[PDB]
């Protein structure tokens, strides 16, 4: 159960990998990797923090008996037989290799942490028997079969992936405080209910559309179901503990399950087919709220959430973002993709430093000159059509476009052969055509956020 040298032997011929002879040259208080070392010099590595070395192989480590602790992780290991013997190992940190064989594990039962995530693992029955684990963490590897897990049962946290359908070694698990399942294809989250001491459960990029398990997991604080097919979302309204949850990337529309859950400061809503948002009123601890991607038009209930700093409502249906002027300390307003084309209520956000505003209908940029605070702002491909107007061979319409200057931006190309002289746009038409129209292009910085400003505007002809 231990590999020693009997003579004196340079650190090159034990550690026959270059990085890591050059790392116990300098571990060992050597000069060069050629210099000799005892037994007795090895036996006084206890620990051995390797990361990040460009090491191949770990040929030489079965010698360093007494390692209790060890991180290889950010290498390019596939052999960890070396490992084999070293039972006096309690935590290992090896992500972040190119490790499928862990069979060199299997006896090391003094194992209280184990990090083996970014690997190419499959089968994970050497962890069997290490009962002592307290944290595992196996995400990004090719697990498809945690039946090995079932009597790890002093796991506190636990991640894995990224093939997992079936969750019921799960059941004994109680000790569970922090769940991560993410990017796996499990829909049948049952078992769940059993891990009653769940702090934070993470079950993104799934395949759960019922959640009914979750509804006596009333100790859990974090929540995350993003990438799922959630639509019923009744359960979570038991989960009065919850500060930060995240259901973005679902189907959900009935948010009337949130309104309880006060305690909420971060909500992540994005991704789902919700047109309505007067759950959420109440919940005026939010600072960040997440909207994007969803069917709203009103978004008045915002309103009282007067603590939001953070913002989105990109891909929305919105005309009206003045609701938003409630919200003194907002810093991050996300809402490209909607049908806005004024922006005068923003002029006060003064603590704004993220604006992102193309592909809406803005035509003034005047309201933003004072939010000089931005650092970031986008306000590309603004479309719009005017109201229709009558055909005539010659016909002209009145450029409206403000930079933050206030100045007139002139347009940048213009249909059917069109010209321009400020503040005119002007047309000769041979015959009726249905439409004519011209596109603005204007980079612009505000504070020191820089943008182009731009659009397509479309004239209708009667
Ligand atoms: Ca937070």
């Amino acid at each position: 159960g231990s590999a020693t040298i009997t003579q004196d032997t340079p650190i090159n011929q034990i550690f026959t990998d270059t990085a890591l002879a050059e790392k116990m040259k300098t571990v060992l208080g050597k000069t060069n990797v050629t210099d000799t070392v005892s037994q007795t010099d090895l036996d006084q590595v206890t620990t051995l923090q390797a990361d990040r070395l460009g090491i191949k192989s770990i040929d030489g480590v079965e010698y360093l008996n007494n390692l209790t602790q060890i991180n290889f992780s950010n290498n390019q290991l596939t052999d960890i037989t070396p490992l084999k013997n070293l039972t006096k190992l309690v935590d290992i940190l090896m992500n972040n290799n190119q490790i499928a064989d862990i069979t060199p594990l299997a006896n090391l039962t003094n194992l209280t942490g184990l990090t083996l995530f970014n690997n190419q693992i499959t089968d994970i029955d050497p962890l069997k028997n290490l009962t002592n684990l307290n944290r595992l963490e196996l995400s990004s590897n090719t697990i498809s079969d945690i039946s090995a897990l079932s009597g790890l049962t002093s796991l506190q946290q636990l991640s894995f992936g990224n093939q997992v359908t079936d969750l019921k070694p799960l059941a004994n698990l109680t000790t569970l405080e922090r769940l991560d399942i993410s990017s796996n294809k499990v829909s049948d989250i049952s078992v769940l209910a059993k891990l009653t001491n769940l702090e934070s459960l993470i079950a993104t990029n799934n395949q759960i559309s019922d959640i009914t398990p979750l509804g006596i997991l009333t100790n859990l604080d974090e929540l995350s179901l993003n990438g799922n097919q959630l639509k019923d979302i009744g359960t979570l309204a038991s989960l009065t503990n919850l500060t930060d949850l995240d259901l973005a990337n679902n189907q959900i529309s009935n948010l009337a399950p949130l309104s309880g859950l006060t305690k909420l400061t971060e909500l992540k809503l994005g991704a789902n087919q919700i047109s309505n948002i007067s759950p959420l009123a109440g919940l005026t601890a939010l600072t960040n709220l997440e909207l994007n991607e969803n069917q709203l038009e009103d978004i008045s209930p915002i309103s009282n959430l007067k603590n939001l700093t953070y913002l989105t409502l990109y891909f929305n249906n919105i005309s009206d973002i003045s609701p938003v002027s409630s919200l003194t300390k907002l810093q991050r307003l996300f809402f490209y993709n909607n049908k806005v084309s004024d922006v005068s209520s923003l002029a006060n956000l003064t603590n704004i430093n993220w604006l992102s505003a193309g592909h809406n209908q803005i035509s003034d940029l005047t309201p933003l000159a004072n939010l000089t605070r931005i650092t970031q702002l986008g306000l590309n491909d603004q479309a719009w059509t005017n109201a229709p107007v009558n055909y005539k061979a010659n016909v002209s319409i009145p450029n409206t476009v403000k930079n933050v200057t206030g100045a007139l931006i002139a347009p940048a190309t213009i249909s059917d052969g069109g010209s321009y002289t400020e503040p005119d746009i002007t047309w000769n038409l041979p015959s009726y055509t249905n439409e004519v129209s011209y596109t603005f292009s204007q980079p612009v910085t505000i504070g020191k956020g820089t943008t182009t400003f731009s659009g397509t505007v479309t004239q209708p002809l009667k």
